[PDB]
């Protein structure tokens, strides 16, 4: 009965979750939904217990009463002897990437260009970019800013979905789950790498993890970092090595969320599950690895070293940080005391 129901988004996450379930002796079980928002609703209804979420969704879930439980922690040498599970998270760098060969494209010449986004409502792929754009154009017509985009989660017949490809069969065009070829960090970067779009809104890590042989995938095998550039807010272009000085914002790490009343049990099971299937996990390589899924970032980002305890039992607002929270609020006035469910 000490069982946690994980919510998987889309059929691919479901498959990994089932594998996890099996390997955990059903200590973790699986529920599936077609979108992250649907998964939030399952948790709210109590039909699922938890799932790991990007900051923009943490905001959505937070307004509905869901709370941060543990955060993804990427590999970072700082805070040196403290173990990963207890090290404070640093956040990731939201960037705008373009092809080096697309010379003369800068932050100041993005209007009417083609764009690639992880999904609507996500931090680096949407909230940070569109927030900055709305800020600068003075207008809410962010839907009319780029000429075409792939923004999974938007209206499939609109220009924001025009560049989306859907699945093998061309179904599910623009669905905000991994069935959409250009969904998420890797999909948005593949969207740029295949020259479907002019700019991709992703994170620093994505560029590195999908270039210079870091990915064996076919569209990525032959990609080289020098062939790419980051767009800085001051109108300059820089090599992908300069992300610490050329990003759009620092984003709060994706984190596990759950209903307040299940938070403690979820944390307990989670800590014990990673001990088994985490980075240096007991059954990890050997049986199952929670933080691997061939660059597809299923359930968790593939670069996660561990899920770390939070600092100061933070509310969702503290977790996200005041800067980011007001930026999201300021952006959502275009489409506070809420929960759109
Ligand atoms: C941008 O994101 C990047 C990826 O998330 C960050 O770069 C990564 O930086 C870390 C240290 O902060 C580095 O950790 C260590 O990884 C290896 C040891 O486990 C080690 O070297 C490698 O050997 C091979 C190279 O021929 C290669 O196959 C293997 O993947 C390793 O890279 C390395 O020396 C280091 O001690 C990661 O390796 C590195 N990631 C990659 C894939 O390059 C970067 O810091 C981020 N920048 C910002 C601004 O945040
Ligand atoms: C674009 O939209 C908004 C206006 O450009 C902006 O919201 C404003 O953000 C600033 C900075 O985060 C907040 O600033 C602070 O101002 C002073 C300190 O300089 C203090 O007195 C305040 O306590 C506060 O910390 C503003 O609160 C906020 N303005 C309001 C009230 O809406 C968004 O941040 C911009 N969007 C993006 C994505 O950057
Ligand atoms: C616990 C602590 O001292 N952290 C504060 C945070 O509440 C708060 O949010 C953090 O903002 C940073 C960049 O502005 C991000 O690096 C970080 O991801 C984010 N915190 C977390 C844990 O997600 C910031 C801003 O008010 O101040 C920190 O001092
Ligand atoms: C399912 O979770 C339960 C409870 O968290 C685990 O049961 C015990 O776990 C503790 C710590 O690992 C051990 O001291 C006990 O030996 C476990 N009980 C027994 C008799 O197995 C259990 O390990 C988990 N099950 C699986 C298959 O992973
Ligand atoms: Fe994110
Ligand atoms: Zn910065
Ligand atoms: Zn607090």
């Amino acid at each position: 009965y000490t069982r946690v129901v994980w919510c998987a988004v889309g059929p691919e996450e479901q498959k990994k979750c089932q594998q996890w379930s099996q390997q955990s002796g059903q200590n973790v079980t699986c529920a599936t939904a077609s979108t992250t928002d649907d998964c939030i609703v399952l948790v709210l209804k109590g039909e699922a217990d938890a799932l790991n979420l990007d900051g923009g969704y943490i905001y959505t879930a937070g307004k509905c009463g869901l709370v941060p439980v543990l955060a993804e922690n990427r590999k970072s040498s700082k805070h040196s002897s403290l173990d990963c599970v207890l090290r404070p998270t640093e956040g990731y760098l939201a960037v705008a990437v373009v092809k080096k060969a697309n010379e003369g494209l800068t932050w100041n010449s993005l209007k009417d260009k083609k764009s690639c986004h992880t999904a609507v409502d996500r931090t680096a792929g949407w909230n940070i970019p569109m927030g900055l754009i709305v800020n600068q154009t003075g207008s809410c017509a962010f839907d009319e800013f780029f000429s075409q985009s792939c923004a999974p989660g938007a209206d499939p017949k609109s220009r924001l979905c025009a560049l989306c490809a859907g699945d093998d069969q061309g179904l599910d065009k623009c669905v905000p789950n991994s069935k959409e070829k250009y969904y998420g960090y890797t999909g948005a970067f593949r969207c740029l790498a295949e020259d479907v779009g002019d700019v991709a809104f992703v994170k620093n890590d994505t560029v590195w993890e999908n270039t210079n042989g870091e990915s064996t995938a076919d569209w990525a095998k032959n990609l080289k970092r020098e062939d790419f550039r980051l767009l800085c807010l001051d109108g300059t272009r820089k090599p992908v090595t300069e992300a610490q000085s050329c990003h759009l914002a620092v984003a709060p790490n994706h984190a596990v969320v759950s209903r307040s009343d299940r938070a403690a049990h979820v944390e307990q099971v989670l800590l014990h599950q990673q001990a088994l299937f985490g980075k240096n996990g007991k059954n990890c390589p050997d049986k199952f690895c929670l933080f691997k899924s061939e660059t597809k970032n299923l359930l968790f980002n593939d670069n996660t070293e561990c899920l770390a305890k939070l600092g100061g039992r933070p509310t969702y607002e503290e977790y996200l940080g005041t800067e980011y929270v007001t930026a999201i609020a300021n952006l959502k006035k275009c489409s506070l005391e809420a929960c759109a469910f």
